[PDB]
């Protein structure tokens, strides 16, 4: 989740509360700060909500200090949210981190045998307890710290702190990141870039294993075994435009309509003649790549309906047999390799529990080798890979993916054009490849100019609580996409059914009010879905159909017809996508949701 | 779907009108018979609903003939359902077919040139005019359709009468079964050896292609060119207790209480020592079998969701890639195919549209070979399959399949432990699956005796209209199949989510009122599971939750445990079926709905 960090001369609360809110998104169940003043006060605050929650719990109450760390949360597995809420004052010790402590019962168990006493539940209160239990045995923090991590178990991001000592802050990155921001005098700690963008914009960022000392005016670097060590130190990119949301009222729609230059970012240095070009991913490629038999994809939510819509293009365009499974129960399940088998994460944090335990996994089961495309840079996807391939998409707030998800089309796209020719193919697949990747931009501009349009039709959501979604083909999933989409933000009960697997049951659903979406292009497969469209039809489902300017569908009370630009159709699947993601948008606003941060939820999942 | 004929010499009506009732499962929106008496005279008959609806139009107007022939019906694309209900009377051609005709255009348009004059939308009064242009050109009847039929394109199965001369009843089978019931001095025709089940028991089952020609003291049957054929003649079997649902309200209940003496049934000659038996290949399965690396399956509705719980087992068991799709995307999508891959389709009626040209593909697309899991012998996939299994499942009648998953399972099951010893594997790994077969019957014995239990359970949903279903491994299928279960029989949107998903999403629609039925056995996978149960709890979500008795989890006003008896594991997926197809079924009493022929649907889908 998110994870700040100060440690200067001025007071750190206004920017560990900045800080917070520059990560509600990767959390936002619980949160709160710590700081102390120069005498030694502590001043730990928590507070169930969003991170202004605290905010007020501030005003109310300023806090001053020159040494804090503050914090959000996810609030999983629930629990008494206030209690279980960070920074937790193990004495003098305070602590927060991110991530999962496995061990965290090995230890809580014998320490406590030590007279310990933690008072709430949580993995945290054991870094602290831990930490401290290792000031008694002798050193210095930036030596008890050094001999404590090495006892945990997981992958965490903490930043400890001593309250009678604030001289000091100790950070340690054992999975999740944990980058430091560098300021005049003062120091930074945060999870991520994004936190310190105010204050800071040059930034060490901490390698994996790395106990870096912080104190006002140093910020030693120590290797895993204890060594010292000259980290670098860069400017920051990551702020293109920051966290700013500019004109749009809520990220997702920003990031929904940065689709248009989002993809031109990615099809940037890599359409490199009439044929896309991926050499990015230097002469070695062609030589695992080509051994290539069979493709096993492993993704959560749309990141995983993306990988979907490209089995559909591996197989038809590629040739190449291709399987893309859910990172959930792949997994945890013995299974049978393919021979020759590229394993491909689509990720876009780069950083979740589930696509990266797979990856993992697939290391030991043989395959072929690796394949990434996180949107993140240095993800813990993209570094234990083999080959990689990045969205440049920009940061994305949204709770919701969407951009990413475009962007991870384009992509895989590129690679089937690659693997095409790469197979001596015919030279025609990858120019239609091309044609498309090499004109989605401005087609999804045009798509977005029918907001208003598609900001009409959600009105008729308001009273709705269901939606169904229906494609066939390589749009089955884009269905799925945009019922994921809906479902989330605004709360409907949206679902994604395969056209033709109606009647074998679902259609019972169907009724006088049940809308159901469905996108359908001059595709081949157009008259078999005119059809299920009529079979719904029939049986009373209104109807709300994206279909091509020229599909022949006919205005309805009952139908209702939405014009779609022609499209191409090797891009097809990526263009209707967006104008699903309009709908789901517009619908929240008419649902009246959190449009960018949906209830139990938040952007990527890192935890497991 | 259902077509019925008589041609004795008593009056037919009360027979057809009961054939009919004997197959408005096949089929239950429109229906209607056609007898003429004596003398000539016509009498067409035609109602929407269920069959009774016609009935009723019966007694008020009693239909007298010894020639008649009736009709149910899937009014699908919907269309004016009484104008374009079967029999269609083409002046004094009447007909009712099963099927699809395909250039029903290039007939349609030719044909109407000849001043010709469609009242009627619809592929079977193209039949008639047909057949009639057909008389005006000289010959017989039997004549007129040897000669027609071969200009017909499609699958049917049509059975043509000439209200001049009621003597003669023609039947032709072009894909569509059609069975000729032998009387006394009378004869019949039907879809299904059941609707004349309480008239004759003596059938003649037609081949593919027969023209038979039937009058009351003749059955004279032609092959496809116009020779004279001698097709034998049996005695039903499919009688056991026909369409008699017995002490039970429904057929499903009953279908479902099947389930222990149905598994019996297909155990039944292949557990021949200790290991899994299925010589029934004959060897030259062995040879084939052998070869196989991969596994591509094809199916719909709940005869995909086995299809599912199998790819676990063949992978985590036997060690073999494989996949295992809906039809109705495979048919029509360009695809890769794995070397040595064993097609199988796993239908339970055999006749289903897309899982059969799935099929029918997979022969062009070089696989080594088709399997077939039928329920239903002599049924297009079983014939036109390579090797075939049957599930000695019993003719099940519901509307919503419930012993054909069952059955489907311990099949699929059974070739596991075939091919995992076929293949040097752990002779122990056949010993265990076997163990768990021969050990289902009286297992899932011991589960119904549950009923009352879940039925308690049912009783909460009377007021709910959503419903998640979560499951994980070789159970998130399970977890799929009694969604589509209670989706179906009982209207409410119930939706199946792998467990481990939905953080990344769905996990939005959780709140106060939305239930949660959760299967969970002591898996390995208890823990991640036990998990997100207690994530969706902590959200609100009123959790329904099927676990083994030994599980830990504990009862609670938001958290419904029902215990599970103790079950082994590699029949876990079939058991934890039954109680979740229990809550279907009485949720839909509850509920008050047709928990035999839901709305919109209809028993096997065989149209395309
Ligand atoms: O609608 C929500 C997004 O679809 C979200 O589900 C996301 O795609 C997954 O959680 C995947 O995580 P990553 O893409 O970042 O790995
Ligand atoms: O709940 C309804 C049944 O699940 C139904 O969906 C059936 O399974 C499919 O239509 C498959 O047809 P076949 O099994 O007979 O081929």
């Amino acid at each position: 989740c998110g994870i700040v960090g100060a440690i200067a001369q001025r007071d750190v609360a206004e920017i560990l509360l900045e800080g917070l809110r520059r990560l509600e998104y990767r959390g936002y169940d619980s949160a709160g700060l710590a700081v102390v003043d120069a005498e030694g006060h502590m001043t730990r605050l928590r507070r169930l909500g969003k991170v202004q929650m605290l905010a007020q719990a501030a005003e109310e109450h300023p806090l001053h200090g020159g040494t804090g760390i503050a914090h959000t949360r996810w609030a999983t597995h629930g629990e008494p949210s206030e209690v279980n809420a960070h920074p937790h004052v193990s004495e003098h010790i305070v602590v927060v981190h991110n991530g999962i402590i496995e061990n965290h019962e090995p230890l809580r168990e014998e320490l406590k045998a030590r007279g310990y006493t933690f008072v709430s539940e949580t993995d945290t209160e054991v870094i602290a307890h831990l930490v401290n239990w290792e000031l008694k045995q002798g050193g210095t923090l930036r030596e008890a710290v050094l001999r404590a991590i090495p006892q945990l178990r997981g992958a965490y991001g903490t930043v400890i702190m001593d309250s009678r000592h604030p001289d000091t802050l100790l950070a340690a990155r054992s999975g999740s990141p944990l980058v430091i921001g560098l300021g005049m005098g003062e120091n930074f700690i945060a999870s991520d870039q994004l936190a310190l963008l105010p204050v800071t914009r040059r930034f060490i960022f901490l390698e994996e294993g790395d106990i870096a000392e912080i104190t006002r005016r140093s910020v030693n670097i120590f290797d895993k075994t204890g060594a010292e060590v000259k980290r670098q130190d860069i400017e920051s990119n990551l702020q293109y435009d920051a966290g700013d949301k500019g004109i749009y009222r809520h990220y997702m729609q920003k990031e929904i309509y940065e689709q248009p230059n989002a993809i031109k970012n990615t099809l940037t240095g890599r359409i490199s003649h009439g044929q896309v070009d991926l050499s990015e991913l230097g002469p070695n490629a062609d030589e695992l790549l080509s051994k290539v038999e069979h493709i096993q994809i492993l993704a959560c939510g749309t990141s995983y309906n993306s990988g979907m819509v490209s089995r559909y293009w591996f197989e038809s365009l590629a040739g190449i047999p291709c399987d893309v499974e859910i990172a959930s129960e792949f997994r945890y399940r013995k299974s049978a390799v393919r021979r020759n088998s590229l394993m491909i994460t689509l990720s876009q944090s780069g950083e979740t529990a589930d696509t990266l335990a797979g990856l993992r996994l697939s290391k030991e089961l043989g395959y072929l080798g690796s394949l990434a495309i996180c949107n993140v840079p240095g993800s813990s996807l993209v570094r234990e890979s083999d080959l990689a391939l990045m969205t440049n998409a920009g940061t994305e707030i949204g709770v919701a993916s969407t951009k990413a998800f475009t962007t991870q089309l384009t992509v895989l796209l590129m690679l089937v054009a690659k693997l095409s020719k790469l197979k001596g193919l015919d030279a025609s697949i990858e120019h239609d490849i091309v044609h498309g990747l090499q004109a989605l931009p401005s087609r999804i501009e045009q798509m977005l100019s029918q907001d208003k349009r598609i900001e009409a039709l959600a009105e008729d959501f308001s009273d709705k609580h269901h939606a169904l979604f229906l494609g066939r083909g390589d749009q089955y999933p884009i269905a799925l996409e945009g019922a994921l989409k809906l479902k989330e933000i605004s709360y409907i009960h949206a679902e994604a059914y395969a056209a033709g697997e109606l009647k074998h049951g679902p259609l019972a659903l169907i009724d006088a009010d049940m809308p159901v979406i469905v996108v359908a292009p001059n595709n081949e497969l157009l008259e078999k879905l005119k059809s299920n469209i009529e079979e719904v039809r029939a049986r009373g489902g209104q109807l709300y159909v994206f279909a091509d300017q020229d599909a022949g569908f006919v205005s309805s009370d009952n139908m209702h017809i939405i014009e779609m630009p022609h499209v191409e159709e090797v891009i097809a699947p990526i263009f209707y996508t967006v104008p699903l993601q309009l709908l789901a948008y517009h619908v929240a606003l008419i649902k009246g949701t959190d449009v960018d941060q949906p209830r139990n939820l938040a952007k990527s999942v890192t935890v497991e």
